[PDB]
């Protein structure tokens, strides 16, 4: 149908907007601490601590498969990256501190993406 196509045109434009948002969030992590999944060979106990691992590359594969239906689902994954890190790592570590900085600097990008998604549908 012509309906399914226009919904596919919208999802595709949402995917284009989330791609740009994702590139902007990732620029706030120049150390690439959150780039890749936490290694299970190097942190074998990780899954005893953290039940839903997340990282930028895993968000990227979901993105290019048009796996995010809305901005909220995308925000949930970003929050997991941050919240996982702040639980596993203690306050006086480079990892925890990197999360806090990504959270505060990401807020601005997420604040405007919410207005743009509403605004253009
Ligand atoms: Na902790």
């Amino acid at each position: 149908s012509m309906e399914q196509v226009a919904m596919e045109l919208r999802l595709t434009e949402l995917t284009r907007l989330l791609r740009s948002v994702l590139d902007q969030l990732q620029d706030k992590d120049p150390a690439r601490i959150f780039a890749q999944p936490v290694s299970l060979k190097e942190v074998p106990d990780y899954l005893d601590h953290i039940k839903h691992p997340m990282d930028f590359a895993t968000m990227r594969k979901r993105l290019e498969a048009q796996g995010y239906k809305n901005l909220h689902e995308f925000e949930e994954d970003f929050d997991l990256i941050i919240d996982n890190c702040m639980k596993y790592n203690a306050r006086d570590t480079v990892f925890y501190r990197a999360a806090v900085r990504l959270r505060d600097q990401g807020g601005v990008v997420l604040r405007q993406a919410r207005r743009e998604v509403d605004s253009i549908g």
